[PDB]
C-alpha cells in the first residue's frame, strides 16, 4: 500500500554509482533536496518523477513502487489489445477519426 | 514527450460524471486546486497521483500519459519473468533470502 | 531466446501439488502426453496453452517464458495508452465506429 | 474468450503487404498451411507462434488475442516489481543465489 520511492531512489543511486549532486543537477534542485528525497522527508512533483523515470528508463510505477489490485466484457479488452498490432500509420488515422468525431459530436 | 495529466483528469471527470468538489474531497484539497489540475495550471504531488490512480484503478503511467522509449542478456529477463509463476508463499521466501543476504553482505 | 515451457509447466505442477493425470484431464489428453510436455519431448498447440494460461491465471508469454527485444512517434503511443482510461461503454462506441468505417472503406 | 489468431494474422499480412508464401518461408511450412492459418482452419504450434511474435515484435498474447480476468499480499508484488530497477549484474547474482539454494535444498 505504501509506495517506496525513497528506498528505490536510494537503490538506484547506489547501483548507478551516482552522487546526490549529480541527481540534483539532473532535476535542477539543491543537493540537499535530493538528500531529503532519499530519506523520504520530502517527495518530488510529477515533473521530477518523469525526469527520473526517463533517465533510468523506468515506468513511473516501477520508480515509486506503486502496485494495484475488472472488465465487464472481454471482447472489448481484446479489441483494444489488438490495436497494438497496427502500424503507426493506421493508428494515426484512427486517432484522427476518433478525435474528429469527438470534436463534432461531444458525448 | 509531454504528459497529459490535465487532459486525462478532465476526461475521467467527464466520463465518471464527477464534480470538482468530489475530487477535492477525495484528495483533501480545495475545489479551486482541482480546477487548476484540470486546466494544467498546477500539478499534484506523488501522494495525490497515487490516490487518483488507486481510485480510478489506473497505473500512474496511464493517469499521467507517460510513455517510454534494452537488456544485454535475455535469459535473465526470462528468469525474472518466470517469478510471476511462483506462489506467494515461494516469493515470500525468496524475498527473505535476498533481503537477508543483502543485509549481511552489503554489495 | 529458447522458451522454457517444459521447465515452467514442471514448476507449476510442483508448486500446485498437481499430478499429471489432473493436468491431462484439464486438457483432455493422455497422462503420457502431459509427461512429454514436462520433459520437453512434445509441445502443446495454442488451444492447450490457452487452457493452461487461463487455469493458472498467467499470460501465455509467462507460461512459455517468451521475452522480447520502437515507436517512431510517441504521441500516438500515448493516445493508444489513454484509451485505457475510457469506460467500457465509450470503448464499445469507438470499436463500432472504427469497425464500421473499416467495413465501408477498406484500406 | 475466443482467441483471434486467424483474424490477427490476416490483418498483419494485410498491413505488412506480405504474401502467404513469404510467411510460409518464414515458418518453413507450405503456403497452403499459411492459408489455413488465416482462415482459422488450422493453428500453429508454439514454435510457430514464437517465430511470428518475434518477427512482428509482438507478445504471444497480442498475436493470438488472448486476454485474462489476485495477490493476497501486495508488498510481495511490490518487491517483485522492484527487481526491475536492478542492474543486470545484480539480477544475475540473485538468480545464482536462488538457483543454488533451490538445488541444495529442494522445497
Ligand atoms: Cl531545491
Ligand atoms: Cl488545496
Ligand atoms: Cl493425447
Ligand atoms: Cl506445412
Amino acid at each position: 500500500i505504501q509506495h517506496q520511492f525513497a528506498e528505490n531512489l536510494s537503490r538506484l543511486k547506489k547501483e548507478h554509482g551516482l552522487k546526490n549532486h549529480q541527481i540534483a543537477e539532473l532535476l535542477n534542485v539543491q543537493t540537499r533536496t535530493v538528500a531529503y528525497y532519499m530519506s523520504g522527508e520530502t517527495k518530488p512533483d510529477i515533473e521530477k518523477l518523469i525526469r527520473l523515470a526517463t533517465y533510468f528508463h523506468l515506468s513511473i510505477d516501477e520508480l515509486v513502487g506503486y502496485v494495484q489490485e475488472v472488465w465487464n466484457d472481454l471482447s472489448l479488452k481484446q479489441w483494444l489489445l489488438s490495436l497494438n498490432l497496427r502500424s503507426e500509420e493506421e493508428i494515426a488515422k484512427i486517432k484522427i477519426l476518433v478525435d474528429t468525431v469527438e470534436t463534432l459530436y461531444p458525448n
